[PDB]
């Protein structure tokens, strides 16, 4: 019946140059046995940290529900902290903190090392919302070779993470050729233009979950999403449902993620 | 528990010159007391007729269910052919073929003096599928004073609508003059920038569901018609389901409408 | 398991020299056996009329529920039109138009000798919303041996219905010893001070119920209402429910309402 | 699926020169993990002591029902005692025992320190009933900036609390000009009008529940308290329900107390 | 809503020189409104006449069930008498008794004529048991511009319904030149060979469904027809289900006939 | 009720010279009492390995809901790793790797060993999909003594199993008098032929379940499949449903193995 | 979910100078937490000892349903054994076996001492079947300052208890005196009406629930105490069910029995 949640532990990170927290969700059994468990991500919006889906989200009473109920298989849930020091989930101009760093390549490999892990694409995915699925929608074009399902929820666009990142960073060390270069990196419509075969073929692979709230300003901005992934031919199921930018819509869509994640661990 | 549906009855239209089909749903108890109701009218896409929403759609069985369950109050649903010697809801380029002349002035009229319908706007409401979704939207583009509510579902663009205006049309008298202004008249942007005030208020005012499935061609253009909507404040609910250009799509959505326009019916 | 609704009916009334309409909702079972039912008097809000709790109210399928499960045993339903000509429940202060004379003289007697009515006072109760919430109290209290039961719903106070009075009277004609006359009789703290013990008895042997949302803007009015029939010992339920001022307030009252008289017309 | 209450811990108390008990609920799952929970503190009657809500108010069955079915998120609830040496929740007038000091500088932070509580006020409410009732009503006038939501229930008045602060002290010893002190600080429309206007912004930021029953004494208290809120434009759910002054009425409220603070604990 | 069943009409045919048995199945609300509907043919077994599927099958209470839970839309159910005189469904090899014509050219034009039917290949379908349900197969490979949806059930091959044909004949009458003809249109190799493109493609265009238990002596005949159709390229639904020759498995599988032919009639 | 699943735990192999990996499920209440279960042997699909019934056939959930709602006795699954140096079930032609020896003589013993099994052929079964449908059907035929359900899901035929022991194997080293031998033992019509009575007889003991999907591109291998075993009277069950070469079609019919090996094991 | 019974726990007793037997239920989470539990004391019938209540009453499986089910709040149930050297509740008239005393002064003291139980008259409760109920009635009303609730389910009557006091001793050493002063001690009308105003305001405060079946030799003393209490002002609750002198009957009001008593420990 019931899983548990863990909010305190860190990983000790050189990168960042501090303890991260995370919370992680550990489904029902993950005790018994010697077996291991497929990965989803869980990405935070502006705001709230690693809390945020554990308080606000309630990830343990709507996993436990899915997963019991067969809605689900189990799973391990992941859910990093991006408010301290900085916010947001990519790399800083100024070179001075680099989060996206931090979650490829230490993030990433603690959890593989510390709980029982299927560490492999087809069985890691994410998700998020707000500014986390900003956050889960441009980990998949950068590194679409990590993921098997991506579920960006009231995403924000490529416009406002890059806005994000300039005012977090010290801009008088950046140049202007370098801003540049991440602007085209922060823009959905560049990446897919300039992207080499093999990588727009690993983004048609991904399977991609887009979801956002009518009454959301957000819808905009999602609904240019959609319609810029069907003119490059990226196939990927679309939702516009009633609902606001709020925690009942969220809620609402988690055990929905975890269905349509589910299924591609599983397979159908 | 059941009400009933007549196919084969007519209007004589002057305007037509002609006998014009329609389909009518009686809801149950239609023929007990001596009360009146209020009017959805239904219209067909591209290929069908008046047995469209009979057949295809299901509507008395839906409706039926709906309605004994308290889903929504009781009503008469008109489905109109728009097939028989011309396809569309238009008005023709060359004057030979007023059908939207002929829905305003001759069908709903003969709807009112021939059922117990009361005959006010704030019982009038409209949709459709495919074509019949773009007749919803322009017939109440055209006419905002006349509905309360309008439902396209899966709806064409006014683009569509006004190529097949001209398939249909002979244009060898049809001045360049007259071109220019049909399409200014078929396309939303165009209409909600050069309305006076008072018919801009009207359009606002109506209650909008706007509705198209993922996985159809039309959801680019029911997108764009989100955006556009916003963009001149026009409130509205959208919805973007899973699902396709299908009859499976539109016999869920039809108890939707039917408890839309239901609620505005009976306020709430 | 259908009752019916007659909307087009009418009473001749020599007090205001024309047909007057009314609805009547019948319970099932009318049309067989030979025997009488209790009546309810349901009056509608300002703006509406005789059609009011038909349409919005959705009277014949909320009664038809309550009454098939038992909830409420069968009863009549009687809904005047008081909007016609001049809007409201009251004698006019300039004599022309006596409202109140015709329900008590002319519609009252006439619903007992058209349909089978038991026609006593232990089995007539009477209900309205808003402007008829008004109606319904200031009704009993000016003729308490009418009634068996009360229940005003988001009921307007008298100082209200008093100003209303006043505005569609020819104010010429009206003097102003018969103005502060007429303000007494529209003010309950007057009425219940100044009743003789025949009267106020009468008054508490009455059951009452008032309810109200509490996002109602008439929520002080009725919380005023609590209080000074507490402080006069007239005895009375009373709620204050979540909801605003609304017909899903309403359509959700009728069934409470329904089950208050119906349990007193059977005793228990 | 069951929490576990303990009943017989104690607080040392500088403030009060003593061992001070309380109640404490403990939700399912607290031992498991590491997390955190918000706190409801729930405050007894006059009579009762920090049992009364463990053995007449249920808590454990009720909140480990409302937990389990999703109805409330997990949360502690702690459950003081203001009975022992004096019956009240507030400081008596002599300067010998100052309770609400107690509450706010020992008992606050002692549950911080020795349970897993997130402890900020977006995470703290207030509710009780009676005496209670008026004891979270005005722990909340007092110091807004420390609760998120407040639950009165069945509330006894200002007026009330202040005579029982005086029949509680030796007077002898007690000047004029603080009685006139205190019973403004027990005043609610005192508070409202004399306080700055920063704390009156927090006032009106609190989410307020109210609920009394209909044949409870204190109705009219509650009814005075509905309209005295809105005459200040403070925001607030109030409930009048069929009910009277008992643990029958209590112990349905508090599911529905608990679903009301646990939103704003999770936000929605 | 319960629909109704005849048996004792017959069409006047001039093929067999005598009048022809059927049942029909006309569903409930038939009496009501002016609609059409879609028709399903359903054939009997060897040994019984036209009264089988109402009496074994029950095809009133199966098709009533069917159509009031929404599982199938309404349709009529035509039962033709093939046991009388001769016992087959095609023309026998002396000239005397042409069944097949009767059916094509007297009995479907007479349902036509008779009965409230969508007159179209479109909104036909045709499904029988056994020596029905290798009628419904050939009937289809031979007018295969007839129907939208076949399925037959438990089917005897080509090779027993021609050997059939051959011994209710009077070989004095029968030219070996037709005979040696007749046998290759009674065998679907050979049929599916010498079908020239048009016909090949209006058979793949049909939708087929066909099922048989395998504790059946008829399981390999129909193994074998699974096989010989993909082999064509002629994509089918097929079912091998435990089950016998007996009533338990047919009953079985009309509600699955019914919903297969409805969603082709109504589309999905 | 909760059972276990192991994943890591290996066998010491000295026929193939290495640690050979399996996973094995426990029912739950394994760990209470002293009694012993019979065992299921479940085989995986080319490509998979032990695992692939945990984390896609989800046999944990399956097995554990089909024991607790009693549609399946407890008892034990093993899953066999057949994927590691060669993938396959059968001795390879070059003699540097024989399998289908490891199975019986080294893992079915290590079972019997470790765990609480009955180790008689009444209670061991055996069942895969795909390549372990084929893996199954051959390990009954070979050595049919130490089965007493066999269970085939999609299973391929013989010829491709023996083009897998080419494809796998050095073929410099194979007289061509051997490659006749195996050939021979990998037909099931010559395994039929040449069967003495006894062994014949046992083949015809074993209660048989074989199922395959319908839009499966090996459902006419299994349909000739059910025709050879009726040609050589071997009784079976044999089900053809919708569905295809996937996971849903296998999580499907585990339950349904399930219930079918269970029923023998307790026998009816 | 489940409690726990302790059968063969002793209470060493000075009065009757052995160690006396006694049953406990414990109620589920017992062993969590600290609180503390209210207690009914349920009494044996003529034959039964301490394992009655608990092998026919199964008090186990009654009393962790009716907790489970909200029906009940969490109790202690204390069993005592009265079979074993004499079989009674009360005094003997030789003054060698004192069964009352030792309820009162051993007993019930040492149950407070030895588990975490309410010790207050509030929080106690007595109830018992046949011999029981007399002994439940009459201990009530010798020590009415002892019990909050009493329930003689199929009570004896006073003369049947002093028939079986006075066979029960040696009346050699009894002198008339004792005789008489017992025998109205022992008698319902005797101790009302002897009672002084402090005694009988007590006995009218406890609440009584007196149920016998209405085919049970016993019924008519049951309808004669029913009388009694009535003429003396003792309000009471009086059942007479279908029933008999069964274990099924008191089987059936086990659960009505806790139901009383819950109810008047936790208020309502
Ligand atoms: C319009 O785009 C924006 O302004 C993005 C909002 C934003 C940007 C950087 C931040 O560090 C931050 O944290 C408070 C918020
Ligand atoms: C881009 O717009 C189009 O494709 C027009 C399709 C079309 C238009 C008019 C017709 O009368 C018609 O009938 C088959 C089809
Ligand atoms: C109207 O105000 C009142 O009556 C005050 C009642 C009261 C006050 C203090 C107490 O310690 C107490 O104890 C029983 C009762
Ligand atoms: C005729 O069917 C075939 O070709 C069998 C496919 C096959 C055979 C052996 C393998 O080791 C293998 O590995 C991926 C695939
Ligand atoms: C009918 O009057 C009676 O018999 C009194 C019952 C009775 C009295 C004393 C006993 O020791 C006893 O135990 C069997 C039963
Ligand atoms: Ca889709
Ligand atoms: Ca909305
Ligand atoms: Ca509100
Ligand atoms: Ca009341
Ligand atoms: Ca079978
Ligand atoms: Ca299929
Ligand atoms: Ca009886």
């Amino acid at each position: 019946q019931q899983g548990k949640v863990y909010e305190t532990r860190t990983v000790k990170s050189k990168i960042l140059g501090m303890e991260r927290s995370y919370s992680i969700y550990l489904p029902a059994g993950y005790d018994e046995g010697d077996g291991s468990y497929p990965v989803l991500y869980l990405l935070h919006g502006l705001g709230d940290n690693h809390t945020g889906w554990v308080q606000f989200g309630q990830v343990q009473y709507i996993a436990d529900k899915a997963i019991a109920e067969g809605k689900s298989a189990p799973m391990i849930i992941v859910m990093p902290d991006a408010d301290t020091v900085h916010k947001g989930y990519f790399n800083l101009l100024d070179g001075t903190y680099n989060y996206e760093d931090f979650f490829f390549q230490e993030l990433i490999p603690h959890i593989e090392k510390t709980y029982r892990v299927r560490a492999e694409s087809r069985y890691r995915a994410i998700s998020g919302l707000a500014m986390g699925g900003g956050g889960a929608l441009f980990y998949a074009l950068h590194y679409p070779e990590m993921f098997v399902a991506v579920a960006p929820l009231s995403a924000v666009g490529g416009a406002w993470t890059f806005d994000q990142m300039k005012n977090q960073s010290d801009l008088s060390k950046v140049s202007e050729e370098k801003k540049a270069e991440v602007l085209g990196q922060m823009d959905i419509q560049t990446i897919l233009e300039k992207s080499p075969k093999e990588k727009l073929d690993r983004i048609k692979w991904i399977r991609w979950y887009i979801s956002c709230g009518d009454d959301d300003f957000l819808s905009v901005t999602n609904c240019l999403l959609h319609n810029t992934l069907l003119q490059h031919q990226v196939g990927h199921e679309f939702r516009m449902k009633d609902g606001s930018h709020s925690w009942t819509y969220w809620r609402m869509e988690l055990p929905e993620v975890m269905r349509f994640v589910s299924r591609i661990f599983t397979q159908y």
